[PDB]
């Protein structure tokens, strides 16, 4: 069979995480189900640093990637997007005792920690290009999401933008009960997608076909409830 290597950096829970030395989480199990009993393909998951996920797709080292990945035009120019597999809205996190940040309009002169090449880093970089008189303070980090949330709770900086499921998960698991969650709007549907290397066109056709099948047989809903506690799926009409 043809071996398909799926890369991930291992964050964030419950989309991706490790248990007993092995990768699991919603996206990992959705991909396992896509290839289960495939007469053509065998799947293998590999954990690598974040920058390595994209660099590996670029070099054709990896066939696919799952990593709580959002859509952007820039990514679409370099990689293929499979059908979406989850819907998860954006949020702004601040300390509950801080009344100075109530929306995304209040981040000027305030500090955060962001990861290179993420959609939130790109949004904030663009915010700074527009608001040159009072930019937000970005400190880039290679730490993963949980660590960043802990630092926010520790008072190391003022706010953090991320998504609902990832934020709620860390607030519950890490007991970060001093953090307040503010809903944020979205221009586009906040969907999460597997990405494939450019040229993996035949693979994309198979993956897309399987994602639709797993939606129809109830597997996506089953896995969503298992990992997230409720159904967080794209509308059926957008699953393509
Ligand atoms: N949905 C966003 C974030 C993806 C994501 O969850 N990245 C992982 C690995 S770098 C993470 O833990 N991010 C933490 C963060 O962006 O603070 C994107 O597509 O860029």
């Amino acid at each position: 069979k043809k071996e398909i290597i799926v890369a991930t950096n291992g964050s964030p829970r419950p989309f991706i995480y490790e248990e007993n030395g092995e990768l699991t989480g919603y996206e990992i199990e959705v991909v396992r189900a896509i290839f289960k009993d495939s007469d053509k393909y065998d799947v293998k998951f590999e954990k690598t640093e974040w920058s390595g996920v994209f660099a590996g797709l670029d070099a054709d080292r990896y066939n696919m990637a799952v990593n709580n990945l959002s859509y952007t035009k820039e990514r679409a120019e370099k990689y293929l997007y499979a059908a979406p597999i989850a819907q998860n809205p954006n949020v702004l996190v601040v300390k509950k005792d801080d009344s100075s940040i109530k929306s995304l309009d209040d981040i000027g002169g305030k500090s955060t920690e962001v990861v290179q090449a993420t959609t939130s880093a790109k949004q904030l970089e663009a915010y700074n290009a527009e608001h040159t008189d009072n930019p937000t303070i970005l400190n880039y980090t290679k730490a993963d999401f949980q660590q960043i949330m802990v630092r926010l709770s520790d008072g190391q900086f003022d706010y953090k933008i991320f998504d609902k499921i990832g934020v709620e998960t860390v607030i519950k698991n890490q007991g970060l009960d001093n953090l307040k969650v503010i809903e944020l709007p979205s221009d586009q549907q906040p969907y999460v997608y597997p990405l494939l290397a450019q040229g993996q066109d035949e693979l994309k056709s198979f993956v897309d076909k399987r994602i639709k099948e797993l939606y129809k047989d109830g597997t996506l809903e089953k896995l969503s409830k298992q990992f997230f506690g409720d159904t967080y799926l794209p509308a059926e009409a957008d699953i393509k």
